[PDB]
């Protein structure tokens, strides 16, 4: 119905705001995420970091599955990082995702520099005496730069441990790469 | 009923809902509310009072409806809520979920803990608090779009891991309400 | 649907019914049929396997629905059928009925036998036969027009008198189906 | 012809009633059976029970032919049991069909319990001094519960002998399973 | 003839038939009736007086029409009735049927008795009674929809098993009427 | 290959017995009662198909023939039968999938309007050539296309 | 060959273990969770495909079968299985491109409406014949056509 | 392959005699009187077909040729005949069903309007190569497509 | 087979060097400058074709693969490559015209929109099996379908 569509679109933006950052009955522990860019879908990569020494950091390239990497020219819109903790977890970690050149562009300095430079999004997961931090994730949009499944090898996740020394098993990060849909063929194989 | 308006209302309700948030009520003062049933669906519940759970060990249990339902197994199960109620003496913290667990085609130890990290099924974290019982004690696992039926529930399980103390015998009591299409009432006395 | 005709049909059905008589069916080969429920009514059944009944003594038992029903006691009970099924080894003959039996404001002996003569409540006479089990094994006691409710059933009782032999333990098994207005299903998952 | 269709449908119900339970010139010994649920057909399984001891019972799962069991998702509407006796027969048997869980749900008690519980249909075939019992069969409808060829493995026929001890050959039960039609293909094989 | 009515009549006849049941008549006082021929069909009969049948043994005989018919073998046989008439001295009980019996491609002993259990062909059970001769003495085996012809009858057989006594020589006499399309009469004297 | 409308195949499976080198074996085709019951139904084409069981190791010769003299047996008489080049034969020798393009062959009585009844007149014939066909070496199948047999509209009595 | 609309193949790859001469080996088909998650989805046709690795040097026999007695194992029990000529088999022996026209074969449950759930009921069976299948001799594939599994409309939580 | 309208094949069957290693044998085609009677009827294509009898064990060479010098016999003269690569030949050596894709070959006089009369001008030629074709080793057939011969409208006199 | 509109094949010819028994050899595909110049042009399907030179006498195995670790060489590393059953292979062993129906095989990047630029990422791999591929034994060809490269509208400067 004409123009009311506006008041109602406005009305929604509002609802979503009030809604946002809140867990729901279907996900009573962690905050929710987002609808996908139409035409896009996402491929996830999970990864359990080894121990991360106190004050040190773990890094790791986004290495997608061959099933997908072959369709390398498909566009990546955004990559989301999710920190889910295991029950034994009790530390503080700082996290981001960023294009990281094998130019070998230093280590530790630029790791910690990447947290302050305001270049990429920062998450801060910390053990809550009170519970489990509902806010477990960051959604980084590289849409602007037409990136594709190809360049995902160029990016990496960084995880700086602050006071513990992230022991093996407390945390399992997941990298979900939203990109354009890859077809499902119709042909009996070779 | 007048569409241009008829939609404003629609939006307004949603605002209400979100605001209503997960707040208890004068009708249910301690725990938060729950959801209204998918039309034509109703639900049958299962209560399960688990044995001591050791410090940091688990507990599982297959969902198994009473015979009377399982008879009508071709019936669609739409969502399947778990709900943890504490008894006065509760004092530990637990992490709970439900998921399909393929009889031994699955590993039965810490793999379980991992079900909490894989983010494969909804996780609820009931923690005892100094100032009162947690009002957040429910988890709604929607199976709606995978077409499952009363038949399948046997396949699913609730898992309760104990975190910093050994959950004893009468600290907790869980329920498993299983939403499913309505079972017919029969309009003819027995023979 | 055309009234002048619309009534002929009505008559014809009745003829059918009466002819159908109390004849078993390929669907129920041994025992006779039963009746279709009063609209909006359904029924909850009670099974009762009575202890040895001595030669010429009785047996009684108050109707008592499971909690789940008795909760909705303001609900009208319309009729209340009894039905006796014999087990292979049955060999005695019994006389059974149901009626309101006012807790001790009633005599509890042969007064009972008299309930069979006063013609105050329906009497069923199940007799073991040489050539087969009796197909006549049901008795429909209509309480329809006295307005009774789930609440009252406590007040009623089934009475089984044994005639020429002592009814043993596993010769008979009776059921008490109690027709009553429909109990609501609730359209909101638990809390 | 409009509305007369009623008086005539009524008229039929009547005829069928008077008719029912009576053998005919085409089957002068046993009562007849029924028309099939449109779209359905039936597969039969015959079975000659071994001796059934006095006061004991024989049970047996409905095990259909592979030709059929492969089309396991087809719907079963009802199963009929038929007791045809051999000339040497002279006993009393009690019969039913019922979903029987390999939970191993007891034996003899629940066998005999199944006759009284009013759960499933009971037939009572007994030697007639006068002749052969015309009423040789029971028609059990499980339509209500959408059962299919698959679940037929779950059901079993029970046969309790009452005074003889059903000797081998006096009786041959037949289980005719009505289910949905299974297609007959049009293709020269492989 | 007026369709709405024209169908009521149709129903009424059926009622009559079913009621007429299998009752003898003043026209045939002892035995029950039989059926009217499929149009354009007539029937040729075969009489067969079987030799002593031992106690619990059988008797069979291929249907074989006289030459005069067998000549027109491409003629459809529609049904084929058997009918057992007892003679004063009858006193035993017999079980009889007819079915295709593939020359020795079939077993010729108790397999026969089994033809009574396989429920493959109609079974008739003629039993001598103290108060009179059984009025039920006919069995109509319809072959209508398998397209069979006078040619095939050779292939079929009547089987008579004796139950509690040895059927002697002149206790019984059976007939085999074989319904078949009408054979032409020829409108030209011989040469 | 889509069989004719209103027709469907009906398959006889034969597991031949042992057969010594250069010996022979026959067997009359005998369809199920469910089928033979409607003897007047039309038969159309009909083929054999050989399936090698693991351990197959021979050179079989197979056919289907109208063996007459109205039940004139099938002894090492079936020899002359083979010898006259009267009926077509499938010659099985390979088993590598697809090498000996054959485990199929034919006949098509369609136009001489034959029925399920005459089928019983034919018989399968096998001849070993060297190995002497062992047991459990292969499974034979003779598929018979024919009009569709009608379902009953009512349950059994 | 263009697979049905709304359907797509899903391929299980099996690298059999060593197999001694005339021995056997099985393995139940187990599709990915992404797939098995939607267990009620319809399965249609399904084929095997053999790819010889350099050094292939045997005569393999392969199949896919509904191995029942609800998890009745797959030991040298799979032998009788092969022996009954019950399921069709692909017999691999050549590897010269195109000689043994086969490294493909079938089944088509389309019309008995089977789903991803029952797939788990079947199992691959292999039998070596002489050489005794070494390791790294060939790679087996069992392709399973079935309705398309739906993508999520929202990112993970 | 559907033969032309108003045409139908007519088949001559030849069972060659014994033939020693590297020897030869011929035989003129001679259709039935019913056919040759209408000598002016048009002949179109024509093929040979070899059927191995059990015990076949040779490498036969076969053809059909216009053997002229108006009845110039068919002795080991038919040799040069073969030797000139003049007419096309079918070379039979296998018998496993479908391996040697051949037991068929050709000629198509359609357009040089030949009739049943000239058929008699051609002859079958066979050449053994090693084994020396035994007797009862194979059966030869030469099919001759040609216009349909007319039925009589009246009974015999 | 008519290649897509606006596309045309471009063929790389490789004459492999000597290759000892059970050894291996690779070579990256490198199209002509005329082609690689327009690096952004779409590549579609691509096949190998083997031509036996007189004197061919081996059993070659051939493929085309995306050999990565960005120029990770092609030594007897190409072995594991072959060993993983990752890319499809043409197996050449016959040379009688048409026996080993193969001297052709595939890949079809059409839908993953690949261009002349990525071609350079792939490499040919060969493996001998017995003989030890001599020199001048066969000639390899890898044909690459792709959009048509534009002609210049003006003469050189």
């Amino acid at each position: 119905d004409a123009n009311f569509r506006v008041l109602s679109q406005q009305l929604s933006r509002l609802n979503k705001t009030l809604a946002a950052g809140r867990p729901t009955i279907n996900h009573p522990t962690f905050v929710g995420s987002e609808r996908c860019r139409p035409g896009y879908t996402f491929t996830s990569i999970t990864l359990k970091p080894p121990k991360i020494d106190r004050g040190s950091y773990y890094g790791k390239r986004l290495l997608l599955p061959d099933s997908v990497t072959e369709y390398d020219k498909k566009l990546v819109s955004r990559l989301q990082i999710r920190v889910n903790p295991l029950p034994k977890f009790d530390s503080t970690v700082w996290v981001t995702v960023r294009k990281v050149p094998a130019s070998s562009d230093l280590s530790v300095a630029a790791i910690s520099a990447m947290f302050a430079d305001g270049a990429s999004p920062v998450l801060v997961y910390q053990y809550a005496a009170s519970g489990v931090q509902a806010n477990n994730k960051l959604l980084y949009d590289l849409s602007a730069m037409r990136a594709d499944i190809g360049d995902m090898r160029k990016y990496a996740v960084l995880v700086y441990s602050k006071d513990d020394a992230l022991e093996t098993d407390e945390l399992v990060l997941h990298v979900d790469i939203e990109h354009q849909r890859i077809p499902t063929s119709g042909v009996l194989p070779v």
